[PDB]
């Protein structure tokens, strides 16, 4: 089964000793609904068991976690979303990755974490057909683009404007990294 995530909107107390204790604000993992009532999860670190009732409503389905994570600087969440086996490829409505966004906001941090992943995608391309390293180098970030490289991002994937990575860079330490040598 795949991680579903949501944010409490009120707070649960637990009345069994199985059962996961959960503030208002608070973050929280879904890892098994088969049971109709009753399902398992995780929230601050804690396993425990969270009616499917007060999921449904009091609490607040997020679609793309990792991706609002990275969107927002915020390292400390993706980590807790990776921790909790949020796939690293999911893509959003547009078709970009968690890395698609970090990149295209110049998160070095962030992107040298989704690197740390196991089968994390380079070169997913969105509905637009650009792949993070069109988004770094448009954006003008060299250190992002320096490390998509020396991870082994594809260089030769067109947009649908059929337009490289490298025809994207106007930022001059770009355009050099992302030109063939002689």
């Amino acid at each position: 089964g795949q991680v579903k995530v949501f944010r409490a909107l009120y707070t649960f107390e637990p009345r069994t000793p199985d059962e996961l204790y959960i503030e208002e604000g608070d973050i929280i993992y879904i890892t098994d609904m088969s049971d109709t009532n009753w399902w398992k999860g995780t929230s601050k670190g804690r396993t425990g068991l969270i009616p499917s009732n007060y999921v449904a409503e009091q609490a607040e389905s997020i679609d793309n976690p990792l991706h609002e994570a990275a969107k927002r600087g915020n390292l400390s969440w993706l980590r807790e979303c990776l921790d909790n086996r949020v796939g690293v490829n999911g893509l959003d409505k547009a078709g970009s990755t968690a890395l698609y966004w970090a990149c295209h906001g110049g998160h070095k941090d962030i992107v040298e974490m989704l690197f740390t992943q196991p089968n994390i995608e380079l070169n997913q391309q969105n509905k637009l057909g650009d792949t993070a390293l069109h988004a770094a180098a448009w954006k003008g970030y060299a250190d992002i683009v320096q490390l998509l490289l020396a991870k082994g991002a594809r260089t030769d994937l067109r947009n649908i404007e059929k337009k490289l990575a490298f025809d994207m860079a106007t930022n001059a330490a770009c355009a050099s990294l992302l030109k063939k040598k002689q």
